[PDB]
């Protein structure tokens, strides 16, 4: 299940530049940004596979990619974001 909607502003300022080089198609820090999710555990609506991918939002200080990802479905404007680890997500309202 998704946890609610969240707007971008209120998220962290680095998931606002994960979204800018998703925009501009990367480069990206990682080599790996950008390689599909499979939405494995089934948290995020059913979908075929390569439907979602996923994306680093860094943590500042973390040798590590840390806990905190975007991951984008195909649809328009569709993005999640989680900061405990794939464990739960909410939709990004890039519009606040």
């Amino acid at each position: 299940d998704v946890s609610g909607t969240v707007c971008l502003s209120a998220l962290p300022p680095e998931a606002t530049d994960t979204l800018n080089l998703i925009a501009s198609d990367g480069p990206f820090p990682y080599s790996q940004d950008g390689v599909v999710f499979q939405n494995r555990e089934s948290v995020l609506p059913t979908q075929s596979y390569g439907y979602y991918h996923e994306y680093t939002v860094i943590t500042p200080g973390a040798r590590t990619r840390g806990t905190r990802r975007i991951i984008t479905g195909e649809a328009t404007q569709e993005d999640y974001y989680t900061g405990d680890h794939y464990a739960t997500f909410s939709l990004i309202d890039q519009t606040c």
